[PDB]
């Protein structure tokens, strides 16, 4: 399968300053138990956010640097690349590779945050039109997570 995998609020922003404007750790947790033991795709702008792979999958980083080179990380050079990569693939960021990548996915792995945020980065317009609703499940208030939040996952009719 080729998937998106992104948190994003009611207008579509996912990012502000190289930070995800929000602390979610029950997104975070969604993140990890979806793609353990799978492969995440991601811009450079993405992962220079983190600065480290994360742990136990296969991190991918798309970039024109012929250079770039980070332990625990594989390069690829070419949008192309993507579908020679085995097993599931998520696309996991950012705005630029969403962009490239929404037309070609087979589904998508979204959590609204059902809140309003200033960004300067966006997840694509997308339409339920096009996008049938597999699951959609409400994420659970607590002291931790104070954010309303629906994980949804559509699949292209
Ligand atoms: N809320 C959420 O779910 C998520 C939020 N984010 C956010 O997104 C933001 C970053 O987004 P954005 O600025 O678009 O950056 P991206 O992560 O999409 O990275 C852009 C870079 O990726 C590389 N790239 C993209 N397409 C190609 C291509 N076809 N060929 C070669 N290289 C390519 C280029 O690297 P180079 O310049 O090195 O050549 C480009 O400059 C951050 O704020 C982060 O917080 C990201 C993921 C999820
Ligand atoms: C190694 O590169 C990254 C790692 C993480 C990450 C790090 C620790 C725990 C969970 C996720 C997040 C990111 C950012 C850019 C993202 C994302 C993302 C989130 C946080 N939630 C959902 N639902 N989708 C995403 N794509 C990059």
């Amino acid at each position: 399968t080729l998937s998106i995998l992104v948190a994003h609020d009611l207008q579509r922003v996912i990012g502000f300053e190289n930070q995800l404007p929000w602390h979610l750790p029950n997104d975070l947790k969604h993140v990890k138990k979806l793609s353990t033991g799978h492969t995440l795709v991601m811009g450079r702008k993405t992962f220079e956010s983190i600065g480290k792979p994360l742990p136990n999958r296969r991190n991918v980083v798309l970039t024109s640097d012929t250079s770039f080179n980070v332990e625990g990380v594989d390069v690829i050079h070419s949008i192309e690349d993507i579908y020679q990569l085995p097993g599931h693939v998520f696309i996991f960021g950012g705005q630029t590779l969403f962009e490239e990548m929404i037309d070609k996915v087979d589904d998508m792995y979204i959590t609204v945050i059902e809140g309003k945020f200033r960004g300067d980065t966006f997840f694509p317009p997308y339409t339920f039109e096009d996008w049938e609703v597999a699951s959609s499940v409400e994420g659970k208030l607590d002291e931790k997570n104070t954010i309303p939040h629906t994980f949804l996952h559509l699949i292209r009719k």
